[PDB]
């Protein structure tokens, strides 16, 4: 996580909402154990669960800023 604790939208913890986060999203969503993920950063919509809603939020972030 960056300067907050966790950075929602930045799953690979690089400080930016990018297409690499999509990868990490999809890993955990598929049920993979993602080494080097910020597992808390996946809950982008802030519901407490890592779901496709967050994926859609991620797509929102990444489409806007950097893919
Ligand atoms: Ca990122
Ligand atoms: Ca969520």
């Amino acid at each position: 996580g960056s300067a907050s604790n966790t950075i929602l939208g930045d799953l690979n913890d690089d400080g930016v909402v990018n297409g690499r986060d999509i990868v990490m999203m999809r890993q955990y969503l598929a049920g993979k154990t993602v080494s080097g993920i910020d597992k808390n950063a996946l809950d982008i919509n802030g519901d407490g669960a890592v779901n496709g809603r967050d994926l859609m939020e991620l797509i929102k972030k990444v489409s806007n800023n950097t893919s």
